[PDB]
């Protein structure tokens, strides 16, 4: 296992975990400087994002997140459910459901 992404995903986890999201965050973005394509990156930060309410700022990077997620089915799937909880909370049902499709049918 690569050890600095992971150690920074570990801290991220133990910051939101313990209700830091801001830190978190920061160490996401850390993660980014060692692991810029990693899709497993993109994925929690853009779950940290999605938990502090900032919505379209969560739907963009689980989007980008899943253009490095080829040939990665779990992965993709748990992307789209991001996506699909970002459009929901900003009003948007209709590209939830969509997204949800995607990830039931990758």
């Amino acid at each position: 296992l690569d050890g600095p992404v992971l150690a920074m995903l570990t801290t991220a986890q133990q910051q939101q975990g313990s209700g830091d999201l801001n830190s978190a965050a920061a160490s996401l973005e850390r993660a980014q400087r060692i692991a810029p394509r990693e899709p497993q990156v993109l994925y929690r930060l853009a779950q940290v994002r999605l938990a502090q309410g900032d919505a379209a700022q969560a739907e963009q990077v689980a989007r980008r997140g899943l253009s490095y997620a080829n040939g990665r089915p779990a992965l993709q799937a748990g992307l789209w459910e991001l996506i699909a909880q970002a459009r929901e909370k900003q009003g948007d049902s209709a590209g939830a459901a969509l997204a949800r499709q995607k990830a039931k049918v990758s």
